[PDB]
């Protein structure tokens, strides 16, 4: 664990895409994570005081697709505070804590093997 050993842009890509595609797949549960909170448009203008790193399905699609993840932990770190943000905000009667839920379950099947394989 003290060996971080090198990753290419084009390998993690292609070994962590279908995760997140997993996350896309689910439907209607990704819909309120497939683009940024907009606090403007939704009403909410405490959402960034309380949500200090906004992320969300698009974003991190962006950050696979310009090689801007070095190591995959670093991939399901922004998943999981895309996660944590909505468990945080929304309360738990909400569509968006319930979808949350949903995509959690979803994504520790899908990521677990895809880890063991990547090291
Ligand atoms: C409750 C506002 C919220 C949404 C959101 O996407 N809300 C709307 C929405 C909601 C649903 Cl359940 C389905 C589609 C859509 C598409 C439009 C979108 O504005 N996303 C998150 C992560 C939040 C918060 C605050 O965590």
């Amino acid at each position: 664990s003290m060996r971080k050993k090198i990753f290419k842009p084009e390998e993690l890509r292609q070994a962590l895409m279908p995760t997140l595609e997993a996350l896309y797949r689910q439907d209607p549960e990704s819909l309120p994570f497939r683009q940024p909170v907009d606090p403007q448009l939704l009403g909410i203008p405490d959402y960034f005081d309380i949500v200090k790193n906004p992320m969300d399905l698009s974003t991190i699609k962006r950050k696979l697709d310009t090689g801007q993840y070095q190591e995959p932990w670093q991939y399901v770190d922004d998943v999981w505070l895309m996660f944590n943000n909505a468990w945080l905000y929304n309360r738990k009667t909400s569509r968006v804590y319930k979808f949350c839920s949903k995509l959690a379950e979803v994504f520790e099947q899908e990521i677990d093997p895809v880890m063991q394989s990547l090291g």
